[PDB]
């Protein structure tokens, strides 16, 4: 039957779902690994041994242990990135759409979600390969990963807690998705990785770690990049901050299998409650548990790697989104409220700086204000909101993928980048927050088809638009439809530096996207940090 | 007779000059000390010894010894400021022009030339009283004072050579015009000294220094500042130098006295042809004997003065010019010529921010080239002159005069602050170069009218705008005429920081004049080089 697959692993059996009244298939929650729990918790993943009978991968499967966000309880806007299955640390397992009827090998899209290492779902609305599958005819996989302290926790020199285990859950389901997929009618040598925020700083990291490279073909990277100062810590403050959760939950912490055993006793919401104490700053945009530059994943630093070339080369598509920032002061900067135009005092502003660089030192802090402050209108409250809202887009988002882009354009078989500038029509959030962090999402996922969730037909145009760009670029390594009527997305060079605009106006073409603050956030700042 | 005046140095006798179509009358070089020659060379002024009889004061006096300019040979541009008398040790006299009939207490107006404390004379034809003293009845007074070496070597401590003396060659000019203007019609307590560039700063340092402040009532600062980084040095740096001087001339270099000694033997010439060989760096608005922040004439540190309210309250007017930078690159950055457009190779843009900043290391460097690049199109050679043009006049005059200014106003009777934007009809520079340090001085002294000059009707309209403003500021401390019809020249406060431009296009006010450029120079890189 079409819902029924004979993997290596074993037999799985689907279900048929509708798709604006047409019907595809879906096999959901396919185990990838072995359930990481008691003894395995913190481990690196182990293979699913493979199962008789056949697996029911017709409903959704549990979400990983993670925070949630209470903020504004009730509130879509919210909600919508929330665990909407339950919690279990067996979170292990993927999710993949079919056209119908199966074809014979169409290309792959496998999906990372994000949110900051610490939290994610393949299972969300948002997420749902439905509308992509069968409009662009692709087979869509999502997979999901251990996030937060059960998939990164670091004790370096260990091997109960190694760091990292997440990116392997991440990768086995990639490797699963190579040696099986073209039982789905997939073509694995056409598997296309995208995610966004972390899940695009992990696509950009398996481009990076060699033992993953082989294991996908081409790249989208959304709103994320592995360099950013977010993404990735070191090995001693990975350490140290597996030592503070420890002393958190007043644990032995003499030896690291005191700890470890210690931490694996614990309940996974014990671990969730003290999370955020270990962060070492006042800050925003920063996570606790995150990929640690360990040798083994990472062989050296990312800026040696990104220098000398060492890492898979490919095409690549990438972008940002116009007001990154605003998600992330709403939940951490003094001033902003999801329910007044969050105009910024003066010393607000300073007080927000000090959030968004919590690394930098007086005279580092003095240089961020100088270069975001219009000195001709300094106590202008959007002014100073509106420019907060750049600092954190810039230094967190936009600024290392800049980097990123033009140092794997260097090396590369292709870049293609663009600027996503629309504030979709039925955003739930307040306006002046923009263009908001992983508001794409809904565009590469097709939710404006559903005309029932309120969307202009422009928004349609535009999410067809984007939706052929993403697969036509996951199919062939380029965005452009061969002997085509609109305008060429031109390709990235290090010479010209062009870009395009993603919005429901005519396409336009742009260069050296944020390139003066960009200047100031990749070569000033840091050189300015390091002279003492 | 009217040309004839008995003073309390002794008789003088002047002579009728000719001033459009009309006369008035001149007494032209004037002694008011003792020639400082042989023994007396580095020393501070003595007084003129009266004299039996006439003194013979029709005709223009020596020039002080002083660097010749010779970059452009024949052309006037740079000719109208080299001397046109002969040069002395013996510089020290000073001129009158008094309207006719001879007033009884008319404003008086002290001019202070500039030339960088390192050139100038009070008898140049662009300093000549007579346009102004006829247009606007006032009493025009200009002195001269030694430079160079002559006027500011500072080996502190020594009271051969303390330091300087070429300040204490204005003072001594400006208490003979108070105990004497009154026998020339003068009134001796409205006195309003006005310079430019040094002269400017020189005008501000007797706003400082308390033996100076009671000997004028009123003060105009032209493109000039106290606190210019050009205008004083620290007493080591005098001594450095001085020394440096020494070693120059193959000097027994021991003690102090011998260091004078031996310079004392030297001809002027001798001192001229090596005193460009002891500034410290290689750099563009530098000079050599400058003077020196010594305890006596400035009691402190010129900062401590303009934070701590120390200085002569009264009402000041001052201000700068567009392009006041264009001048010094000319004459040493490389890329800049009289003949070509100059336009600048990002070399050689890189190489003028070197010599611009000559104190600062490589980080405050990169600073300046970050604040000054257009990033999205950085390899512009008229972007990068232009831009070189702003860093120069920037640092080194308008930034400085904007923090006097704001210092100055918070303890002070009033403020008019200018920015004069009128490239000249007829200049010979070329256009690149906008609008030239030191070309503001022709219209004040009302060259303008001299309708055989070749000067635009409305140039003539502007002069004899500014001519006003200056008199009746000198007159009244306010520009304004009371009860009068063009728009009011407001007054410059704390909060609202207004300014008005001066250009034959109807007047227009402004607010924070290069505010953000002056918060980098006088805050952000302070900060920056002080911290390692
Ligand atoms: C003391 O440190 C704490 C820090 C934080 C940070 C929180 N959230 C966020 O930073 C982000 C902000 C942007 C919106 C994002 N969700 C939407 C989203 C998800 C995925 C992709 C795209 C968009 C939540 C948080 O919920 O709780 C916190 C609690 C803390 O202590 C208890
Ligand atoms: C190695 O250091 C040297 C440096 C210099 C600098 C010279 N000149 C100037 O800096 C200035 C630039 C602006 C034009 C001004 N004159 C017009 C002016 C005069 C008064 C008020 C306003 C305007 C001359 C110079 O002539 O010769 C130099 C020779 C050097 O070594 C032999
Ligand atoms: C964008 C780019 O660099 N394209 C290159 C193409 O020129 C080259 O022929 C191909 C070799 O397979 O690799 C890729
Ligand atoms: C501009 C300014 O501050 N003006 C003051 C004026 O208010 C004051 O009455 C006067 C006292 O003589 O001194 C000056
Ligand atoms: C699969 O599991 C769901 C959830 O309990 C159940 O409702 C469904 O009928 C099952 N289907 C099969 C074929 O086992
Ligand atoms: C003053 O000196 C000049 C220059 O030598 C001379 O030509 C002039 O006649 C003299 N006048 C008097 C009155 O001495």
């Amino acid at each position: 039957s079409e819902l029924l697959v004979n993997t290596k692993s074993g037999k799985v059996m689907g279900t048929r779902v509708p798709v604006l009244s047409s019907h595809i298939s879906a096999f959901l929650g396919i185990p990838f690994a072995e359930p990481p729990v008691g003894n395995m918790r913190f481990r690196r993943p182990e293979p699913k041994k493979p199962w008789s009978g056949v697996w029911n991968a017709s409903t959704y499967p549990n979400n990983c242990q993670q925070y949630v966000d209470e903020q504004f309880p009730g509130f879509s806007g919210s909600e919508m990135w929330n665990p909407n299955r339950e919690m279990s640390e067996d979170c292990l397992y993927l999710n993949i759409w079919v056209p119908s009827p199966r074809p014979k090998s169409t290309t792959v899209m496998v999906w990372i979600y994000g949110g900051g290492f610490y939290s994610g779902s393949s299972t969300l609305d948002v997420y749902n390969g439905k509308y992509l599958a069968y409009t662009e005819e692709v087979v869509l996989v999502s997979l999901s990963y251990r996030v937060g302290a059960f998939g990164f926790l670091a004790l370096h020199g260990s091997q109960e807690a190694p760091g990292n285990v997440g990116l392997l859950d991440q990768r086995m389901a990639l490797q699963w998705v190579h040696d099986n997929i073209q039982f789905f009618g997939g073509d694995p040598k056409t598997v296309t990785i995208f995610g966004e925020s972390a899940g695009g700083a992990s696509v950009g990291m398996h481009i990076l770690s060699p033992g993953s490279r082989d294991l996908f073909r081409r790249a989208i990277l959304q709103s994320g990049s592995p360099n950013c100062p977010w993404a990735s810590v070191s090995v001693a403050e990975g350490r140290r901050r597996a030592v503070e959760l420890g002393r958190n939950l007043n644990c032995n912490l003499n030896s690291d299998e005191e700890l470890i055993h210690c931490l694996r006793e614990k309940k996974p919401q014990e671990l969730i409650d003290v999370e955020w104490n270990v962060l070492p700053f006042d800050s925003i945009f920063r996570f606790s548990f995150v990929p640690v530059i360990d040798g083994e994943f990472f062989p050296t630093s990312l800026e040696s790697m990104l220098n000398s070339g060492n890492f898979k080369k490919t095409q690549i598509l990438l972008g940002v989104n116009k007001d990154e920032g605003s998600f992330f002061l709403l939940y951490g900067a003094p001033g902003f409220s999801k329910d007044s135009e969050s105009k910024i005092s003066r010393e607000d502003f300073m007080s927000g700086v000090k959030l968004s660089v919590p690394h930098a030192n007086d005279l580092g802090l003095d240089a961020v204000t100088l270069q975001y402050t219009d000195w001709m209108d300094d106590n202008n409250g959007i002014k100073n909101r509106d420019g907060l809202d750049d600092i954190v887009g810039d230094h967190n988002v936009i600024c290392p993928l800049m980097h990123f882009v033009n140092k794997y354009t260097k090396f590369g078989n292709g870049t293609y980048l663009y600027f996503f500038n629309h504030r979709a029509s039925n955003l739930v959030w307040p306006e002046w927050m923009g263009v908001i962090h992983g508001y794409e999402i809904e565009f590469v996922f097709g939710l404006p088809l559903v005309k029932e969730l309120n969307y202009t037909a422009e928004e349609e145009a535009l999410s067809r638009r984007i939706m052929h760009y993403w697969a036509t670029f996951a199919k062939t390594g380029n965005p452009n439809e061969p002997h085509s009527q609109e305008s060429k997305w031109p390709l990235f060079t290090t010479k010209e530096q062009k870009f395009i605009d993603l919005n429901t106006e005519p396409m336009k073409v742009h260069q050296r996207l944020r390139v003066q603050m960009c200047v100031f956030w990749n070569q000033f700042l840091p050189k300015l940090l390091n002279a003492t």
